[PDB]
């Protein structure tokens, strides 16, 4: 089973109070407390219990005084991460009498209220085809560095991956392995479709969830890129306008749907200071 953690991401509201995205966590070990340090300090009065099949919440009373398993921690128990603005590195610790302390690792991203994302599916947008697998999956050309000069203009790259959750960390590795003309995939957070991650339309509802947890008075999603009619959809009801959805085909023939124009990634890139233009 799956070891390791979905990629979390942090918005601090403008009265600096803190939301989050749910924290979904596994310890494939463990057949408890759950501590937690973030940036290689241990956070103080800060605890996530397990239910038996693996999933982990922070415990919260409900007015009735009764046990409420969330995965969205109140903003009060975000503010003692201490958390830096953009990646910050996570540990949960699962500490068990019968198996000991086991440890898994993962990366929570802290954004501000103005901060602009833009999105990226992974399969059929990065790779060129939407179990077996060694991540030697072929890349659209030129993507790379694109995204590298978005993300040089202020954009923040978030990716989307549908996969199970058993290929979470493989997408991870693979994304973090693409090189191409010397340019590299900017590091971001992989959000997972959570039709993917059970226990007790998707990715329009994922990408809702995300924008949700910005004020409602500004439009984080600047952008998105995709690969199928119904990723555009998922963009639209997300809060993108039609002009900023880029959707590939397997020949690489990037439309931009707001234009009904036929482009690349390489013909994007040369109107990068047009289509993403440089933020303050
Ligand atoms: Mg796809």
């Amino acid at each position: 089973s799956f070891s390791g953690v979905v990629d979390i991401i942090v918005v601090r509201q403008p009265d600096d109070s803190l939301k989050s995205m749910p924290f979904h966590i596994r310890f494939g070990t463990l057949k408890i407390n759950i501590q937690i340090t973030v940036n290689d300090k241990k956070i103080e009065d800060v605890f996530m219990l397990m239910l038996p099949e693996g999933a982990c919440y922070f415990p919260e009373l409900n007015a009735k005084n009764e046990i409420q398993k969330k995965l969205r921690p109140s903003s009060a128990i975000l503010k003692k991460f201490n958390l830096k603005n953009g990646y910050n590195k996570i540990q949960f610790i699962a500490e068990s009498d019968l198996q000991g302390k086991q440890l898994i690792e993962g990366k929570i991203y802290l954004y501000n209220y103005d901060t602009k994302l833009v999105i990226s599916d992974v399969n059929g947008t990065v790779t060129k085809s939407d179990s077996t697998i060694i991540g030697k999956e072929w890349t659209h050309d030129d993507i790379a560095e694109l995204y590298t000069n978005i993300q040089k203009n202020g954009y923040k790259m978030v990716y989307l991956s549908s996969r199970p959750l058993y290929f979470y960390n493989y997408t991870q590795g693979y994304l973090k392995g693409i090189i191409q003309n010397g340019f590299t995939m900017p590091d971001g957070p992989i959000l997972l479709s959570p039709d993917q991650i059970i226990s007790s339309e998707f990715k329009g509802a994922l990408l809702k969830d995300l924008r949700r947890v910005f004020p409602e008075e500004v439009n984080p999603i600047f952008a998105g890129f995709g690969n199928r009619d119904t990723d555009a959809t998922a963009c639209l009801y997300a809060g993108v306008i039609i002009d900023n959805i880029f959707i590939i085909n397997e020949q690489s023939q990037v439309e931009i749907l707001g234009k009904q124009e036929k482009s690349s990634y390489k013909k994007i890139n040369e109107k990068i200071q047009e289509l993403f233009p440089r933020l303050p």
